[PDB]
DNA sequence: CGACGGATCC
DNA sequence: GCTGATGCGC
DNA sequence: GGATCCGTCGATCGCATCAGC
């Protein structure tokens, strides 16, 4: 069955207007995504903050078009030192953050280019490209060890401000989060191990899944479709991209969107509206 | 990772 | 410099 | 004997490198 995201709710449950719009997008190659007009879509979306995953692009190769975003002028990029053309994340912001950091602790010695932390006035934003378990699960144990390290890193954040975590967390939490749950229970992204790590992330930090909090029983809402077999045209997909929020931020939550129609990648964008 | 073929379930 | 093949990861 | 379960197979993409010219 196809899916149509509901209209943008730009007002908090108590009636407060949204003041902050965050967009997150696994672009599956920054240079290719720009050629497929991804940046034209970002301009129409006009977010205050834009988070990108899988940029696959070093610091010298970023297209000029990107610097020329005047409403997103503060930009922070990280790529892995070893595997250029792999991973890579970015964070673009209207206002300048108070602090930006990279990685989950040892980045200066282990530059993986998967995590950016940006502290703002009233909240901390983490965007993440979570490592894949791999075809045939060959890196699943590494993913479980990474999940645990990431969990610990997020819990032990010095700042007492609430947390927004977004990006490609590379797991469909529950059966409602993908089209073919039973056929995928031993595939990367829906193993019991990755699902349990997601549940432990929510409990340990603690965090709430913004989209599922608002739409707890809505099926067929996905953010990824394999390029192959025309999966996107049949909406055979997985929800892999999330906005996870501190409990204190839930009254500020206006809406959590899935931008199903925006092309340019095998993921589509997600967008958060907060009344801060 | 979806499609597909083959086995098992009542 | 440019194309297309191959390898790799996802 | 329709529905479900489960293991196998080949499918798209972006980017790096390499061969060739
Ligand atoms: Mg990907």
């Amino acid at each position: 069955a196809l899916y149509e995201d509901p209209p943008d709710q730009k007002t908090s449950p108590s009636g407060k207007p949204a003041t902050l719009k965050i967009c997150s997008w696994n672009v599956d190659g920054l240079r290719a995504w720009i050629k497929k007009k991804g940046l034209d879509w970002v301009k129409e979306e006009a977010p205050d903050i834009l988070c990108l995953q899988e940029t696959k692009c070093s610091e010298n190769k970023r297209p000029a078009e990107l610097q020329e975003l005047p409403g997103l002028s503060h930009q922070y990029w990280s790529a892995p030192s070893d595997k250029e053309g792999y991973s890579g994340v970015g964070l673009l912001s209207r206002q300048c953050p108070l602090k930006v950091s990279y990685g989950i602790g040892d980045e200066e010695h282990d530059q993986e280019g998967r995590v950016i932390v940006a502290e703002f006035d009233s909240f901390v934003l983490v965007t993440a490209y979570v490592p894949n378990a791999g075809r045939g699960l060959v890196r699943l144990e590494y993913r479980q060890r990474w999940d645990e390290a990431f969990r610990k890193f997020l819990k032990g954040l010095a700042s007492r401000k609430p947390l927004v975590l977004c990006g490609d967390l590379n797991v469909a939490h529950e059966e409602i989060d993908l089209r073919n749950p039973k056929g995928n229970k031993k595939n990367a992204g829906f193993t019991p191990q990755e699902r349990q790590g997601f549940g432990e992330l929510l409990q340990a930090v603690p965090l709430a899944d913004s989209f599922r909090h608002l739409y707890p029983n809505t099926p067929y809402a996905y953010t990824f479709w394999t390029y192959m077999m025309n999966a996107r045209s049949k909406n055979v997909g997985w929800r892999l991209d999330y906005f996870l929020l501190s409990h204190s931020l839930l009254p500020a939550l206006c809406d959590s969107k899935i931008r199903s129609k925006a092309l340019g990648s095998d993921h589509c964008p997600i967008t958060l509206y907060l009344a801060l």
